Order: C-alpha cells, then sequence, then structure tokens
C-alpha cells in the first residue's frame, strides 16, 4: 500500500505508539474497533509530503498513499487537495488546510486486515 512516516502514532489497546515500533500481530484502532497487523515492509526513503488539517493535525505520507474521503479513497498524486476533508476520530469530518512537499523521508508500510483502515495521528487511512 502506502507509507507514512516512522513517528506516525496508531492507536492499540496498551495505548498509542509509533508506527515504526509496530509489529505483525499488534492490533490498531480503526473505525469500526481493531484490525490485525497482518504484515510490515521494511522502511525506506521516500518523496514524502504532510497534510495539515483544520484542527491542527498532520500527518507525514507518500505521494500515493489512499485516504478515505466523502467521495472514495484519494491520494495526493490522484488529486486529494487542500480545501478536501479527511475523517477524524471518530469519522468527524475535517478540511485540509495544506498539503506541503517535505522531500525524502524514511517511510514504512503496514497491511492491516478487516476493512484495510486505521487511524493515523488520529487521522483515518487506508492500508
Amino acid at each position: 500500500g502506502g507509507a507514512l512516516d516512522l513517528k506516525t502514532q496508531v492507536q492499540t489497546p496498551q495505548g498509542m505508539k509509533e508506527i515504526s515500533n509496530i509489529q505483525v500481530g499488534d492490533l490498531v484502532l480503526s473505525n469500526t474497533g481493531y484490525n490485525e497487523v497482518l504484515n510490515v515492509f521494511p522502511k525506506s526513503k521516500k518523496k514524502s509530503y504532510k497534510i495539515t488539517l483544520e484542527d491542527g493535525k498532520e500527518i507525514i505520507c507518500s505521494e500515493e498513499h489512499l485516504w478515505p474521503t466523502q467521495t472514495g479513497e484519494m491520494n495526493i498524486s490522484g488529486g486529494l487537495k487542500e480545501g478536501m476533508c479527511l475523517y477524524v476520530k471518530e469519522m468527524m469530518l475535517k478540511k485540509i488546510l495544506k498539503i506541503e512537499e517535505l522531500d525524502e523521508r524514511e517511510l514504512i508500510c503496514i497491511e492491516v486486515s478487516g476493512n484495510h483502515l486505521f487511524y493515523a495521528n488520529d487521522i483515518l487511512t487506508h492500508n
């Protein structure tokens, strides 16, 4: 799937954890409850972007990383823009204020079960 900055926080039953410390078999919170981490991939340096929401939430992801919106999943390469809304916990729409290009950063991909979604920095994201 996509890739997210190493320090991105995901919600486990035992508390928030940085995604670089997530292991296969961990549980991560989604909009439906907890999905299981089915796989992790090696971190790698990738061109990255920062999405900043109107409520101050920020997430750093790859250009093709998919984000649920009210009109369907979208990524930055496929035309996710400032002025559109993402879902924050719990399923509250929040406007994207800025999308900025952040140069090369270490990003990491995890894959989860179920609806393949999980909250990342409290923003609902796709695998």
